[PDB]
């Protein structure tokens, strides 16, 4: 391969996970990291990178938002999330949308009244 | 007790499911159908609706697109989303966002070289 990959990842630990773990197929020379979105922006300015490793909870900003931008700005770069966030997440703590509850089908008659209860909590 | 339903998916099947479903418990006095966002819009500037049970993928557009929609222009609305879209399918068919790969966290050690050889074959 010879290519560059950017880690942006709030915690350290996972961090050094994805580093290890990138060299346990090491095809890939540099690797770089990031704990920061105004880090990742500024290192893609910085050095010319090829791929990147995104989570959605960073500690300046969300993820999400960031990949949205980089869309915008056409960027020469293939983004793989690797997040803890499911879909319940990404419309209410990412997209700020407010729904009660995702429900996944297929689905059981008790997932659905847990789902309704949820409204008159509310 | 007493509020009012509408369901918005473009399956009649699980549409009927949806009606039988929220009868078997019964809070409510009336429930609408529809099969797209433009028979839902309608009905929403019409009568009376407290909360909605949206799909993703519904005939003339996205369920997501049609939420973001209903908070920019501030819809006294209680969404709850029931689909069989995962997180992927928002990123990539719901916000377009061209991602290789999503690996809900934690990932096993060797469901990462497959979430990299996505990026291998692109």
């Amino acid at each position: 391969a010879a290519t560059n990959i950017l880690i942006v990842e709030d915690d350290p630990m996972v961090q050094f996970i994805h580093r290890n773990y990138l060299e346990k197929i090491g095809t890939f020379d540099t690797i770089y990291s990031s704990e920061t979105i105004a880090d990742a922006k500024k290192l893609l300015a910085s050095r010319s990178i090829q791929l990147v490793l995104l989570a959605i909870r960073l500690k300046d900003g969300n993820g999400i938002d960031f990949l949205t931008d980089l869309r915008r700005t056409k960027q020469t770069v293939d983004v793989i999330l690797i997040t803890a966030a499911n879909e319940v997440n990404i419309v209410n703590d990412a997209l700020h949308l407010g729904v009660i509850d995702y429900l996944i089908k297929p689905f059981t008659l008790e997932r659905f009244e847990k789902s309704i209860q949820r409204y008159r909590t509310k």
